[PDB]
């Protein structure tokens, strides 16, 4: 039979062979995979966000799998979009887990079938370490795709057949991938290489997509500018960077 142990127990392990079973289940008893019966209750979290935080070098056979049965039961854009929804992770989606766990391959399989790509992390988790946070990157999964330096990610997030991630997109406090880089800024050597890299790579391609937004003008809730942020919290290096191309 299936319920959620036994679900869990299966996608933890990567064993596709004991999901053998489960589409007829479903169909037979008029069950979904974002049904209650079939989600952490506390976080309201699916099988699916289990999956991916337990891989094993970056594979969980099981999404592929997941995902074609929730497609099967009529049911593959509510489940993968389906959102932690506690006060510590809220708003986290399975794009966010395949983005930090630095699976391309999850991302564009996640992105192809129809994943918000605009999805925000809210919950306490993901805020400033000082606002009893964990790791904050803006929000977003493109933001994320910056922060954590993954280029090739924030590539294809950005331009894909899909659904593209807005680069001028702001979180909560109305920061931007721009000023999220600055956030993560924290003038050790190789952060000031990524961060600056990075920030230089997204303003070149913001402007050659949608000639005439200025990116750098985006003000946060503060009314801060990304080059402003920087100032104002000591980022010497980033800001120093932006600096330098001037007139
Ligand atoms: N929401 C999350 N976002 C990022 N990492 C997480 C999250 N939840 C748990 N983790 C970490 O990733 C690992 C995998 O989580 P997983 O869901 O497989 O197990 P769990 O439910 O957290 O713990 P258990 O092993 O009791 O089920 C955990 O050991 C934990 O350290
Ligand atoms: O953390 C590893 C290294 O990274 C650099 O970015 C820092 O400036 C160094 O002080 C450090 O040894």
């Amino acid at each position: 039979m299936f319920n959620r142990p036994i679900l869990f127990d299966i996608v933890s392990r990567g064993s596709t062979a004991d999901l053998d079973g489960l589409l007829p289940f479903l169909l037979t008893h008029k069950k979904r995979l974002t049904d209650e019966e079939f989600r952490e209750p506390s976080t309201g979290k699916t099988c699916l966000p289990k999956a991916l935080l337990n891989l094993s070098n970056g594979r969980n056979d099981t999404i592929p799998v997941l995902l074609d049965i929730a497609e099967r039961t009529g049911n593959m854009r509510e489940f993968i979009n389906s959102p932690f929804r506690d006060i510590y992770y809220r708003g986290q989606t399975a794009l966010h887990i395949a983005i930090e766990r630095r699976c391309k391959h999850y991302v564009e399989l996640l992105v192809a079938q129809g994943a918000d790509v605009h999805a925000q992390a809210r919950g306490r988790f993901f805020q400033p370490k000082d606002e009893g946070g964990y790791f904050y990157f803006g929000e977003l999964p493109l933001s994320l795709a910056a922060c954590t330096n993954q280029p090739h990610i924030v590539n294809y997030l950005t331009e894909n057949p899909h659904k593209k991630a807005d680069m001028r997109r702001q979180d909560s406090r109305g920061n931007t991938v721009l000023h999220a880089l600055v956030a993560i800024a924290d003038n050790t050597r190789e952060n000031t290489k990524f961060v600056t890299k990075m920030y230089d790579l997204l303003l070149l391609k913001c402007a050659r997509l949608f000639p005439d937004s200025n990116l750098e003008a985006v003000l946060n809730n503060d009314g801060l500018s990304p080059l402003m942020m920087a100032a104002k919290t000591g980022k010497i290096g980033i800001f120093q960077h932006i600096i330098r191309r001037e007139v």
